[PDB]
């Protein structure tokens, strides 16, 4: 029943390989459903050709920023920004898919995915899905960046959608 949405993931437009997520529309219906139909783009706006702007080896690696490219921009499909859903699930992990926020009640697009367990953002952001295939591929991303976030190649989602 929870769509899984797929990236594919290109460094310096070298194809690297794809990352598929569960997203948890059981759980987080409205913040699944932004996050899917951005990965489509049905709304005429979404992920494809943008790219991932900060990478922090064994902590995360972030991306959504659609119309600035560098974690200042995004927008939802509910408008700039949207309130936190409920904080139900938890950061138990590598491959947790989370909202990236600049406070209570200010989500866009901007997402990350875990390289670790990031307890401490417990209840401070919403946690949406998991990686369901190809956390290689994010390992492999995860190399490519360092400490202050700067990537070394340029990391963009060459193509994404829907698959089930």
């Amino acid at each position: 029943v929870n769509p899984t949405v797929f990236f594919d993931i290109a460094v310096d437009g070298e194809p690297l390989g794809r990352v598929s997520f569960e997203l948890f529309a059981d759980k987080v219906p409205k913040t699944a459903e932004n996050f899917r139909a951005l990965s489509t783009g049905e709304k005429g706006f979404g992920y494809k050709g943008s790219c991932f702007h900060r990478i922090i080896p064994g902590f995360m690696c972030q991306g959504g920023d659609f119309t600035r490219h560098n974690g200042t921009g995004g927008k939802s499909i509910y408008g700039e920004k949207f309130e936190d859903e409920n904080f139900i699930l938890k950061h138990t992990g590598p491959g947790i898919l989370s909202m990236a926020n600049a406070g209570p009640n200010t989500n866009g697009s901007q997402f990350f995915i875990c390289t670790a367990k990031t307890e401490w953002l417990d209840g401070k952001h919403v946690v949406f899905g998991k990686v369901k295939e190809g956390m290689n591929i994010v390992e492999a991303m995860e190399r490519f960046g360092s400490r202050n976030g700067k990537t070394s190649k340029k990391i963009t989602i060459a193509d994404c959608g829907q698959l089930e």
